[PDB]
């Protein structure tokens, strides 16, 4: 009996990686397999060969009973065919071509493989796709409670907490970025919606966007507006994003700008209100208490 495994590879934002690991996770758990965590390639890394989850959290050997290889063993070990997808079989130098039509086929096809009866005989399976949607809630959330943000990370957020939140019922917004205009109309609508709710404590408003005129008109329209301020670059990018993702689940009420974002899906887990964009130009609240 030799060793099997699932590779879960994402080298996207990180709401997708961590969403994509819960399945990955899932899978793996339900066939008695080893999870291989690889983010060699991700955005926020400059070096191609890195794996980027060392970088962010701390050394993990296992999540919730299954074994996890998530360091630079990815560039040592030779992990066993077959694979499956079945692609993954091709002699490298067809692999070359990797089209997005390629991997949408891989989503489909790990989809179907993760509500088949029986397991895989493939001795690998290489997840590289997708795979928000593909797990249950309960997955998703056991990934955030089993995986830990390096220190350095966790102080900026304790300090930030301290700083802003504590106290305080925070309103989280993320914007994800004629057309403009009636975007900030809306998302000030958004806030105005969720600034009319009751809350225990005073409302602040904690703004989570990728742009600087956002933050600018945002703040100039509401009180109490704050935000966290901004290859050593690429690092520090990921951090801020991880920082604002957490921060975000510490909220009372959270509006998502666009809902589809896997940016607030941890938010979306946790916060007890979350307001979106549904009939569209109508606001929908959900409670989620849970
Ligand atoms: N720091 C920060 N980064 C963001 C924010 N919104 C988007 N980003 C960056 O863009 C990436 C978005 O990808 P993901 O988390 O998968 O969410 P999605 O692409 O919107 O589904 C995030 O992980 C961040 O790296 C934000 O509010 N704050």
């Amino acid at each position: 009996t030799k060793e099997r495994f699932v590779i879960s590879r994402r080298r996207t934002g990180f709401g997708d990686c961590l969403w994509s690991l819960a399945s990955a996770w899932s899978y793996a758990q339900r066939t008695g397999r080893t999870l291989v965590i690889d983010w060699r390639g991700s955005c926020y890394v400059e070096q191609p060969f890195s794996n980027a989850f060392p970088a962010f959290f701390e050394p993990v050997e296992d999540i919730a009973g299954v074994p996890v290889i998530c360091d630079d063993r990815v560039n040592q070990l030779s992990f066993p065919g077959p694979f499956f997808p079945r692609w993954w079989n091709r002699p490298s130098i067809d692999c070359i071509n990797r089209p997005d039509e390629q991997i949408f086929r891989e989503r489909d096809e790990l989809t179907e493989l993760f509500q088949a009866r029986e397991d895989s005989e493939a001795n690998t399976i290489v997840c590289d796709a997708c795979l928000m949607w593909r797990c249950s809630e309960e997955a998703e959330r056991l990934i955030f409670r089993n995986i830990k943000l390096r220190s350095e990370i966790r102080a900026r957020i304790d300090a930030l907490y301290e700083e802003h939140f504590s106290g305080h019922s925070i309103i989280g917004v993320h914007v994800r970025h004629a057309d403009s205009e009636l975007a900030l109309h809306q998302v000030c609508m958004a806030i105005r919606k969720a600034k009319a709710l009751s809350y225990p404590k005073p409302v602040k408003v904690f703004l989570c966007t990728d742009s600087a005129q956002v933050l600018d008109q945002v703040s100039g329209l509401f009180p109490d507006v704050f935000a966290v301020p901004k290859a050593e670059m690429g690092i520090e990018g990921g951090a801020s994003a991880l920082i604002d993702m957490y921060l975000l689940a510490r909220c009372a009420t959270v509006i998502r700008f666009p809902p589809t974002s896997a940016f607030t899906r941890y938010a979306r887990l946790l916060v007890p209100r979350i307001i979106e964009f549904d009939n569209p130009g109508h606001l929908t609240m959900i409670d989620n208490p849970y």
